[PDB]
């Protein structure tokens, strides 16, 4: 049916993670960006947008310009606790097409796509059957870290929650994971 609509996680990988080599914090790497044109498919076209939620506690902040991505100006970084002692990670997210900007997610929800959703309360994507994003994410090491290997868990870094302008499908509240897949990163001088 036309509201039929099915989320679709999307997530990044921690074994994408480069080698660290090593004042705090620090960004100590990228994760590679990831997309996904389908958070959100199955019914009929309609004027849709994304809010992103973050779900992990917030333990510090950091300003940062992601390598990957429309980023050429830095941002305000929430750093989220990953439960690993001495690290933490950062989020920006942005619409599936390519021209869309990075978002930075450093507070309690923001609209990922289109981000002049954040600045008209009326304002929701052209009219397509499909609502996607893409995910970046970056290491932050809090502190001075061991050498070796550091154990990774998968958690979740929060829910994409899909708005449309008719009611009925704005109505349903569906929502889809953001996740990063854990792993370990390697640490070295």
């Amino acid at each position: 049916g036309p509201d039929d609509y099915v989320p679709s996680q999307i997530a990044v990988n921690t074994s994408t993670l480069p080698g660290v080599v090593i004042t705090y914090p620090r960004v100590i790497g990228e994760l590679a960006g990831t997309s996904n044109q389908y958070v959100f498919n199955g019914g009929a076209i309609a004027l849709m947008r994304g809010k992103f939620t973050p779900a992990l506690p917030k333990i510090g902040s950091i300003t940062y310009t992601f390598h990957q991505g429309n980023s050429r100006d830095s941002s305000d970084f929430d750093i989220y606790d990953i439960g690993v002692s001495g690290l933490g990670i950062i989020i920006g997210m942005a619409g599936y097409w390519p021209a869309t900007p990075l978002v930075p997610i450093n507070s309690s929800g923001i609209y990922i796509d289109p981000v002049g959703a954040n600045t008209n309360p009326n304002t929701y994507n052209g009219a397509t059957a499909s609502f996607g994003a893409r995910l970046f994410v970056a290491f932050v090491a809090t502190g001075r870290l061991p050498n070796g290997y550091i154990t990774i868990p998968t958690r979740q870094l929060g829910t994409i929650l899909l708005e449309a302008k008719r009611t009925s499908l704005n109505n349903k509240g569906l929502t889809a994971p953001v996740m990063l897949n854990g792993g370990r990163i390697q640490v070295q001088s």
